[PDB]
């Protein structure tokens, strides 16, 4: 997803906040 969710939030849709990095179904892409 290429986005971090330090505050448990991400702009990129469909990204699971795998604190502190959002993953696209497990993949931090």
């Amino acid at each position: 997803c290429g986005e971090t969710c330090f505050g448990g939030t991400c702009n990129t849709p469909g990204c699971s906040c795998t604190w502190p990095i959002c993953t696209r179904d497990g993949l931090p892409v």
